[PDB]
C-alpha cells in the first residue's frame, strides 16, 4: 500500500501521500501546474475537466482508452493509470494536434473555457473510433457544454472526422491530416509494472482512508468488519454526497480492481454484469448482442439501451458502474425502473453467504435503502433475454433530452399468454413519482387475463392517475406533469405493443392502431445537420493584408483549443497566497444574532475570517451604493455575503465556512412580485412612456385584447465562474489585482472605497473571461472586494474562484418580468391602442435595475408602429439575490411580450401571423414610440431575405400536412423581426480610450477599454489597428486590458464596446501615422520599420493615446424627447419546431436568420455571435429555469438542475446569413453591433411551440380556432405538455389546498 | 528610481503644474508598456527631460480641464474632473519633450 | 559600483505568444526589452519590463 | 527585485562563468551537476532559440 503512482502526459507521478479526498482536477491544476484542464461545476456536467484515462486491462489484455471527469475522479482510484490532458496531445509550442487545430480554425472556440474538455472528448473518441458517424461525435459532447459558440461550428469543424461525410468561414481542405500512430505511447513503464501482481493499498487523508481491494476476500472481510466503510467504483454519487451534500465516509473501499465485480457472462437466460462494469461496457455488450440475437429475445436489452442513450455523458458512462446506480437507489435512478420491471437477478454476497433475487418493488424498502444487509455488497446483476409474447419500453422525460435528472422515468413490461392477446404477466415500474423506484401493482393486477385493447388502455390510465397521484406539496413539484407522463408513457407502450403484436399477426384480437397515431411509438430520431452560413465578400481590390471583412479567427483560438490561454485562476499563485470562500447568509431576511468561529478555527491551515468589522474603508458599495460589502446586523437574502473564510486550500476554505456558526432572528420577507406589488416595495418611481391618446385609441379599435404573461429569469452560466486574485504590494496601500470582470473601472473605484484609499494605488488587471454576458458588469465586485480586503488584512496575496452552486446563488441574473397588456385593434389587424404595464423582480439591491427597464420598455414596440401607446414598469424591491445585466439588458423582456399580444392580434383577427406582423411594421423615417427617428430602416429587407431563404409559405403547407397526419406530434413554423438600439442608456457611458506604442524594432502593442470575454473584440481591434495603420495584424498584439494603461473606461457591454474602442484605436492610429508622415515622404519606397526608425532617432514620440465618444446621446422620460440610441440593429428569424404532444419534448427542426450587420468587420466572429446570442435566448426560452422555494431560497445551483442548451438543443437545419450591401455610416468602417441584438430572435422557437400547441389543443379538444390559452417563459417540457390538454391530463390536475407549502414559488 | 529621489521631483513637477496637493498624485513604477522607447536613466539628465515630459503631459491635461473650471471656478478639482468625465472628455493623456 | 542591490532579474513566462514579464533592477528598460527580444526570437511587444 | 515574492513553481538560476582570460572551450561536463537535489536544468548558447 502507500504509494500512489500513476501518469500524466507520460510522465510518472509518484504521490507518498495521497489523501482520499484529493481529486484530479484537484491535482492536475493545483500540484502538476496543467491549467489546461478547467473547473466548471465540479458536478460532472459541464465536462469543462475531460481528460482522457488509459489502463492496461488485465482481464482483456488490451489497453484501453476512455473520457472522465477529473472534477470526479478521486486520485486514489487512479493507481496505474496514464492521464492525457489537453496539453498532453499538442500545443503551439511544438504542433497542435488536429483536434485542436479544427475546432481553432473552424470558430468553434469563443471565450475557449470549454475548449479543453470539448478537445479531450473529440480526441477520446477518435481514439476508439478512427472514424465515427456524426451521430458518434455528436454523442461524445452529450457531457460537454459551451455556453458561446451555439455550438453548431464546433460539430461543422469536426464534420471532417466523420466517416458520414458567399464566401466560406474557413478552409477544410486545409485542415493537416490526421496520422493516428503519431498519438502518444502508452507509457511503457506501466507495461511492464502489470506483472507484478496486485495487492491491496492503503491510503490516509486528513479525515478519510481510502482501501483499494485487489480481492473479492478482501471486499468481504472488509465490510464485514467495518459495515460502515463506504464502497466507491465511479465515485459520481459519492462524489457529489461528500461535496455537495457535505457528507464524510471516514473509510471507503474501492472493489473495482476485484475482477469477479468486472465479469461479464452470457448464460441461458440473459447476459450478467459484474457489478463494479461502467456502463459503457453495459452499453457495449448489449448493442453488440441486439445486433446478433432475435428481435424477440432482445426487447428487455433494447429498453436498457435506451435509457443508457439519456445517461449522463461519455465522461461519467466510463466511470460509473451499474452497481453504482442500483446500491444508490435514487428516486430518479433511470435504470432501476427498467431493471425492476424486467426482475433482473441479482446476486449478493457477504462474506461466508450467497444469495439472489429478482428485483421487485420490494427491493426498496425506503428512501436510499435497499434489501442488502450491512455486509452484503452487489456481486453482479443478470439482464433478462425476451421470451415469445414479451415486450418492452423504457421511458424517460426531464428538462433537456441530454445528461439530465429524470422528471419521470419508466420501464414497462408485459406478458402475453402463449399466441394470444390477453395479458398474463404486467409490470408498470416508475421512478420520480415517489419516495424510490415503485411498481404500479395495484393497477396492474387488476388487468391480468384482460385483453390488450381499448378497455384495458382506459382503466389503465384511470388507475395509473389514482395510484400514482402526489400531493400539491410534493418535493419537486410539477405533479400534474409528471403524473400526466406517467399515464402518457402508458399509451405509448399501449400503442407500441399493438404494433408488435400485429407483428405476430394478432392484430386481429387486440385494439385497433390508428395510422395518425403510429408516430407515437418512435424512439428519438434526427435527421444529418444541414448548417450553411451566408456573407458578404470584401471588395475585389482590398489589399490582403487588410482583415477588415475578413474571417479571421479569434486571435487566442490555437492556445485555447491547446489549454495555454490563461484565465485568472489558471494563474500560478504565489508561495505565499491564501485561498478565501465566502460565507453567506442562509435566510431571507432576518437579523444576524450572532457568529461563532470556534469551529472554523480548527480546520488545518485556517488564516482568519473577516466582516464587516475588518473594511478599514466603507462597507457601502453597489452601483446605487444600494448593498454592503460586508452584511451589518442583517441580512436581506439567502445568499447575502457576511464575511470570508481565509485558508491555505479551496478544500480547507471550504470547511472551514462549513465552521463559521450563525445564528438569525427572522424577519418578514417579500419574495415574489406580488409581494414587492402587494407591499408596495419599490426601487424608485414608476418608470412610463407615453405618446398619442389612449382612450381615443381603444374607443376607436374594433377589438381590444387584455392578457398577462410572465417571463422567467435566467443565469449567465459562463464556463468561467467568478474569480479574483488580489496581490497587495505592501506600499502605500498599493495593491494588483487579477479579476474575471467586464467592469475594471467599477471594480477598482469599489475596491479603492472599501480599502479607503485613492483610486490611482488599485489597478485592475484583465486578460481574459471564460464568459461574461453582463453577469460580471458589477456583480463581480462582489468577490474583488472580499479577496481585496483579505490581501490588505492578511498582506499576502489571495484568490478566489466561486464554485458553480456559489455563483448561481450569490450572483444573480436575468431579471424575471410579469407583465399585463391591453392592445386595440382593428378587424384587418392594424393595432391602434397598447398599454402595457412591466414588473421585474430586481433583488436587494438596485443594481441596474433602471436602466434595465428603460431598455425594456424602449423596446416594448419591437418592430410594430402604435400611434397610441403606453408603457410603464416598476421595479420590485425583494429578498432575494439582486439580479443584473444579461445580454439584452431588457430588450428581450420587452419584445417577447410585444410578440405575445401581437401573436394573439392575429389569433383574433383570423389571419396569418406574417400579414398581421408585415403591415404592423414601421417604415423607413418613422418614429418610435420614444420619438426617435429610423433611418437606415433595413428590416424590410430582412423580412422579405428571410421568407424567401426559408421558404416560409411553402413549408406552411408542409406543417399543416404533417399536423393533419400526426395526431400526437405536431409542428409550428412562426416568423418574428426584431429592433435593437445600440448605445447606453446612460449617454457619458458612451466613451473609450485605448494606448498604442510602437517599437523601435516596429512592432506595436495596443490596449483599450475593451475586455475580451471571447467576443473576438481583440480580435477586431487588431484588425481595425492593422487597417488603419497599413501594416499586417502580425506586427500588433494587445496583450490585455488594464486600468493603468486606460483609465476611466466602460464596462465592456451594450454591444457597442467594438464600435466605441475600435474609433478610439483608430484615433491613436492616426495621431502615429500624422507623426511618421514626415519620414514616409522622405522615403517613399521605404519600409515601415525604416520610417519607425528615422522618427525614432528624430525624436519623435512613438506613443498616443486614442479617445471617442458618441455624439448627440441623451433621452428624456420628461419630454420623451432626444435620442437614446446612435443606430439600431435589425434582424429576422424563421423558425419551425416539432413537439410531442404526451411528453413535453421537441425539436428545433429549422431556423434561418437574417442579420444587418452593417459592413462586418468579422463575418466570422459576427456569425458565431448570431449564432450563441440565438442559443441563449433558445436557453432563454425554452430550457432554462430558476426554482425558489417558498421562503426565497435557490433550488438551482447547478448544470444538473438548470440545464442550458446542449450540443443536441440547436435547429438541425440552421441558416444564418449576414444582410449585404448595408454599410453604416454610424458605426466604425460602416460596421454595426451583434452581441446583443440576435437573442431575442429565439423568440421565433417560442411562438412556433405555441402555435403547435395550438394545433395539439385544437385537435384533443374539440376546438376553438379564437382560443388565447397563455403561455409562459421559458416553454419547458412540463409547460408544453400541460398545455397539451387531452383525455391525459384531464386525470392529472391536483387541488391546492390553503394551508399547502408548495416545493418551490414563482418569483 | 534608483534612490536619486526622480520620482519624488517629477511628483512635486507634476504637483506645481496641475495646482494639486502631491498627496493626490502617485507614482508606482517605470514599465516599457506604459512609456515606450525611454533612454536610460542616465546622464544626470533625467529630471531635466522627464520633467519636461511630465509637464508637457499635465498642460494636456489642464488644457481639457479649462472649460469646466470656468463653468464653476469656484469648484474643486474633483467637481472640474467629475465634470469633465461626466461630459465625455479624456483624462489620460502622453507627454513627450527632446532637447 | 558597488551599488547595495546587485543585479537582479525575475523572468516571468505567460505561456501565450512568447510573452514574458521581467522585473529588473535596471536603468535601462528600453535596452532590456529589446536585448531580450532579439535574444528569444519575438517582436518587442511581446516583452514588458 | 528579489522581494517579490516567488510563485510555487518560481525556479533559481545561477551563472556559470570563465576562468580563463582567453581559451577555446573544449568541452563542458554536467555529470556532477545532474546530481544536485532540485537540479532542473543547465542551459547554454545552444538553447538561445
Ligand atoms: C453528471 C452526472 C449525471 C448523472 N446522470 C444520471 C442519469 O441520467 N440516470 C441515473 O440513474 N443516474 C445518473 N447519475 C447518478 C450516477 O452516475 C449513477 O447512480 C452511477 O451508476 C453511480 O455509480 P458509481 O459507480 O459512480 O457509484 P459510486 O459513487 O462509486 O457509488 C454509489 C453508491 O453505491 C454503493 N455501491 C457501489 N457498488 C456497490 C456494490 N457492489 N455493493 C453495494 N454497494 C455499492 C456505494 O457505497 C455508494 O452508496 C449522474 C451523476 C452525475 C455526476
Ligand atoms: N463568447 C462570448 N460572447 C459574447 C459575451 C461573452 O461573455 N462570451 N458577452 C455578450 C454581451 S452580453 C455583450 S453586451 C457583447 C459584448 O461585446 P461587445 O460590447 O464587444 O460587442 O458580446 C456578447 N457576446
Ligand atoms: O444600455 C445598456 O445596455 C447598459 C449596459 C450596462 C450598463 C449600463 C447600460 O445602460
Ligand atoms: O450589455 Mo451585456 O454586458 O449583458
Ligand atoms: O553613469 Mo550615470 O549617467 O548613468
Ligand atoms: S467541472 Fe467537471 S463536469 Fe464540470
Ligand atoms: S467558447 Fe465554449 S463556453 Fe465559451
Ligand atoms: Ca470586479
Ligand atoms: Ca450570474
Amino acid at each position: 500500500a502507500d504509494k500512489l503512482v500513476f501518469f500524466v502526459n507520460g510522465r510518472k507521478v509518484v504521490e507518498k501521500n495521497a489523501d482520499p479526498e484529493t481529486t484530479l482536477l484537484a491535482y492536475l491544476r493545483r500540484k502538476l501546474g496543467l491549467s489546461g484542464t478547467k473547473l466548471g461545476c465540479g458536478e460532472g456536467g459541464c465536462g469543462a475537466c475531460t481528460v482522457m484515462l488509459s489502463k492496461y486491462d488485465r482481464l482483456q489484455n488490451k489497453i484501453v482508452h476512455f473520457s472522465a471527469n477529473a472534477c470526479l475522479a478521486p486520485i486514489c482510484s487512479l493507481h496505474h493509470v496514464a492521464v492525457t490532458t489537453v496539453e498532453g496531445i499538442g500545443s503551439t509550442k511544438t504542433r497542435l494536434h488536429p483536434v485542436q487545430e479544427r475546432i481553432a480554425k473552424s470558430h468553434g472556440s469563443q471565450c475557449g473555457f470549454c475548449t479543453p474538455g470539448i478537445v479531450m472528448s473529440m480526441y477520446t473518441l477518435l481514439r476508439n473510433q478512427p472514424e465515427p458517424t456524426m451521430e458518434e461525435i455528436e454523442n461524445a459532447f452529450q457531457g460537454n457544454l459551451c455556453r458561446c459558440t451555439g455550438y453548431r461550428p464546433i460539430l461543422q469543424g469536426f464534420r471532417t472526422f466523420a466517416r458520414d461525410g458567399s464566401p466560406s468561414l474557413f478552409k477544410p481542405e486545409e485542415f493537416t491530416p490526421l496520422d493516428p500512430t503519431q498519438e502518444p505511447i502508452f507509457p511503457p513503464e506501466l507495461l511492464r509494472l502489470k506483472d507484478t501482481p496486485r495487492k491491496q493499498l492503503r491510503f490516509e487523508g486528513e479525515r478519510v482512508t481510502w482501501i483499494q481491494a485487489s480481492t473479492l476476500k478482501e471486499l468481504l472481510d472488509l465490510k464485514a468488519q467495518h459495515p460502515d466503510a463506504k464502497l466507491v467504483v465511479g465515485n459520481t454519487e459519492i462524489g457529489i454526497e461528500m461535496k455537495f451534500k457535505n457528507m464524510l465516509f471516514p473509510m471507503i473501499v474501492c472493489p473495482a480492481w476485484i475482477p469477479e465485480l468486472n465479469s461479464v457472462e452470457h448464460g441461458p437466460d440473459g447476459i450478467s454484469f459484474g457489478a463494479a462494469c461502467p456502463l459503457s461496457i453495459v452499453e457495449k455488450t448489449l448493442v453488440d448482442a441486439v445486433a446478433k440475437l432475435p428481435a424477440q429475445k432482445t426487447e428487455v436489452f433494447r429498453g436498457v439501451l435506451e435509457q443508457l442513450r439519456w445517461f449522463a455523458g461519455k465522461q461519467v458512462k466510463s466511470v460509473a458502474s451499474v452497481g453504482g446506480n442500483i446500491i444508490t437507489a435514487s428516486p430518479i435512478s433511470d435504470l432501476n425502473p427498467v431493471f425492476m420491471a424486467s426482475g433482473a437477478k441479482l446476486t449478493l454476497v457477504s462474506r461466508g453467504t450467497r444469495r439472489t433475487v429478482q428485483m421487485d418493488h420490494t427491493f426498496f424498502p425506503g428512501y436510499r435503502k435497499t434489501l442488502l444487509s450491512p455486509e452484503e455488497i452487489l456481486l453482479s446483476i443478470e439482464i433478462p433475454y425476451s421470451r415469445e409474447g414479451e415486450y418492452f419500453s423504457a421511458f424517460k422525460q426531464a428538462s433537456r433530452r441530454e445528461d439530465d435528472i429524470a422528471k419521470v422515468t419508466s420501464g414497462m413490461r408485459v406478458l402475453f399468454k402463449p399466441g394470444t392477446t390477453e395479458v398474463q404477466e404486467l409490470a408498470l415500474c416508475y421512478g420520480g413519482m415517489a419516495n424510490r423506484t415503485i411498481s404500479a401493482l395495484k393497477t396492474t393486477q387488476r388487468q391480468l387475463s384482460k385483453l390488450w385493447k381499448e378497455e384495458l388502455l382506459q382503466d389503465v390510465c384511470a388507475g395509473l392517475a389514482e395510484e400514482l397521484h402526489l400531493p400539491p406539496d410534493a418535493p419537486g413539484g410539477m405533479v400534474d406533469f409528471r403524473c400526466t407522463l406517467t399515464l402518457s408513457f402508458f399509451f405509448k407502450f399501449y400503442l407500441t405493443v399493438l404494433q408488435k403484436l400485429g407483428q405476430e399477426n394478432l392484430e386481429d384480437k387486440c385494439g385497433k392502431l390508428d395510422p395518425t397515431f403510429a408516430s407515437a411509438t418512435l424512439l428519438f430520431q434526427k435527421d444529418p445537420p444541414a448548417d450553411v452560413q451566408l456573407f458578404q465578400e470584401v471588395p475585389k481590390g482590398q489589399s490582403e493584408e487588410d482583415m477588415v471583412g475578413r474571417p479571421l479567427p479569434h486571435l487566442a483560438a490555437d492556445m485555447q483549443a491547446s489549454g495555454e490561454a490563461v484565465y485568472c485562476d489558471d494563474i500560478p499563485r504565489y508561495e505565499n497566497e491564501l485561498s478565501l470562500r465566502l460565507v453567506t447568509s442562509t435566510r431571507a431576511h432576518a437579523k444576524i444574532k450572532s457568529i461563532d468561529t470556534s469551529e472554523a478555527k480548527k480546520v488545518p491551515g485556517f488564516v482568519c475570517f473577516i466582516s464587516a468589522d475588518d473594511v478599514p474603508g466603507s462597507n457601502i458599495t453597489g452601483i446605487c451604493n444600494d448593498e454592503t460589502v460586508f452584511a451589518k446586523d442583517k441580512v436581506t437574502c439567502v445568499g447575502h455575503i457576511i464575511g470570508a473564510v481565509v485558508a491555505d486550500t479551496p478544500e480547507h476554505t471550504q470547511r472551514a465556512a462549513q465552521g463559521v456558526k450563525i445564528t438569525y432572528e427572522e424577519l418578514p420577507a417579500i419574495i415574489t412580485i406580488e409581494d414587492a406589488i402587494k407591499n408596495n416595495s419599490f426601487y424608485g418611481p414608476e418608470l412610463k412612456i407615453e405618446k398619442g391618446d389612449l382612450k381615443k385609441g381603444f374607443s376607436e379599435a374594433d377589438n381590444v385584447v387584455s392578457g398577462e404573461i410572465y417571463i422567467g429569469g435566467q443565469e449567465h452560466f459562463y464556463l468561467e465562474t467568478h474569480c479574483t486574485i488580489a496581490v497587495p504590494k505592501g506600499e502605500a496601500g498599493e495593491m494588483e489585482l487579477f479579476v474575471s470582470t467586464q467592469n475594471t473601472m467599477k471594480t477598482q473605484s469599489f475596491v479603492a472605497k472599501m480599502l479607503g484609499v485613492p483610486a490611482n494605488r488599485i489597478v485592475v488587471r484583465v486578460k481574459r473571461m471564460g464568459g461574461g454576458f453582463g453577469g460580471k458588469v458589477t456583480r463581480s465586485t462582489v468577490v474583488s472586494t472580499a479577496v481585496a480586503l483579505a490581501a490588505y488584512k492578511t498582506g499576502r496575496p489571495v484568490r478566489c474562484m466561486l464554485d458553480r452552486d456559489e455563483d448561481m446563488l450569490i450572483t444573480g441574473g436575468r431579471h424575471p418580468f410579469l407583465a399585463r397588456y391591453k392592445v386595440g385593434f382593428m378587424k384587418t389587424g392594424t393595432v391602434v391602442a397598447l398599454e402595457v404595464d412591466h414588473f421585474s423582480n430586481v433583488g436587494n439591491t438596485q443594481d441596474l435595475s433602471q436602466s434595465i427597464m428603460e431598455r425594456a420598455l424602449f423596446h416594448m414596440d419591437n418592430c410594430y408602429k402604435i400611434p397610441n401607446i403606453r408603457g410603464t414598469g416598476r421595479l420590485c424591491k425583494t429578498n432575494l439575490p439582486s439580479n443584473t445585466a444579461f445580454r439584452g439588458f431588457g430588450g428581450p423582456q420587452g419584445m417577447l411580450i410585444a410578440e405575445c399580444w401581437m401573436s394573439e392580434v392575429a389569433v383574433t383577427c383570423g389571419m396569418p401571423a406574417e400579414e398581421v406582423r408585415r403591415k404592423n411594421l414601421y417604415k423607413e423615417g418613422d418614429l418610435t414610440h420614444f420619438n426617435q427617428k429610423l433611418e437606415g430602416f433595413t428590416l424590410p429587407r430582412c423580412w422579405e431575405e428571410c421568407l424567401a431563404s426559408s421558404q416560409y409559405h411553402a413549408r406552411k403547407s408542409e406543417v399543416d400536412k404533417f399536423n393533419k397526419e400526426n395526431c400526437w406530434k405536431k409542428r409550428g413554423l412562426c416568423i418574428i423581426p426584431t429592433k435593437f438600439g445600440i448605445s447606453f442608456t446612460v449617454p457619458f457611458l458612451n466613451q473609450a480610450g485605448a494606448l498604442l506604442h510602437v517599437y523601435t524594432d516596429g512592432s506595436v502593442l495596443l490596449t483599450h477599454g475593451g475586455t475580451e470575454m471571447g467576443q473576438g473584440l481583440h480580435t477586431k481591434m487588431v484588425q481595425v489597428a492593422s487597417r488603419a495603420l497599413k501594416i499586417p495584424t502580425s506586427k500588433i498584439y494587445i496583450s490585455e486590458t488594464s486600468t493603468n494603461t486606460v483609465p476611466n473606461t466602460s464596462p465592456t457591454a451594450a454591444s457597442v464596446s467594438a464600435d466605441l474602442n475600435g474609433q478610439a484605436v483608430y484615433a491613436a492610429c492616426q495621431t502615429i501615422l500624422k507623426r511618421l508622415e514626415p519620414y514616409k515622404k522622405k522615403n517613399p519606397s521605404g519600409s515601415w520599420e525604416d520610417w519607425v526608425t528615422a522618427a525614432y532617432m528624430d525624436t519623435v514620440s512613438l506613443s498616443a493615446t486614442g479617445f471617442y465618444r458618441t455624439p448627440n446621446l441623451g433621452y428624456s422620460f420628461e419630454t420623451n424627447s432626444g435620442n437614446p440610441f446612435h443606430y439600431f440593429s435589425y434582424g429576422v428569424a424563421c423558425s419551425e419546431v416539432e413537439i410531442d404532444c404526451l411528453t413535453g419534448d421537441h425539436k428545433n427542426l429549422r431556423t434561418d436568420i437574417v442579420m444587418d450587420v452593417g459592413s462586418s468587420l468579422n463575418p466570422a466572429i459576427d456569425i458565431g455571435q448570431v449564432e450563441g446570442a440565438f442559443v441563449q435566448g433558445l436557453g432563454l426560452f425554452t430550457l432554462e429555469e430558476l426554482h425558489y422555494s417558498p421562503e426565497g431560497s435557490l433550488h438551482t445551483r447547478g448544470p444538473s438542475t438548470y440545464k442550458i442548451p446542449a450540443f443536441g438543443s440547436i435547429p438541425i437545419e440552421f441558416r444564418v446569413s449576414l444582410l449585404r450591401d448595408c454599410p453604416n455610416k454610424k458605426a466604425i468602417y460602416a460596421s454595426k453591433a451583434v452581441g446583443e441584438p440576435p437573442l431575442f430572435l429565439a423568440a421565433s422557437i417560442f411562438f412556433a411551440i405555441k402555435d403547435a400547441i395550438r394545433a395539439a389543443r385544437a385537435q384533443h379538444t374539440g376546438n376553438n380556432v379564437k382560443e388565447l390559452f397563455r403561455l409562459d417563459s421559458p416553454a419547458t417540457p412540463e409547460k408544453i405538455r400541460n398545455a397539451c390538454v387531452d383525455k391525459f391530463t384531464t386525470l392529472c390536475v391536483t387541488g391546492v389546498p390553503e394551508n399547502c407549502k408548495p416545493w418551490s414559488v414563482r418569483v
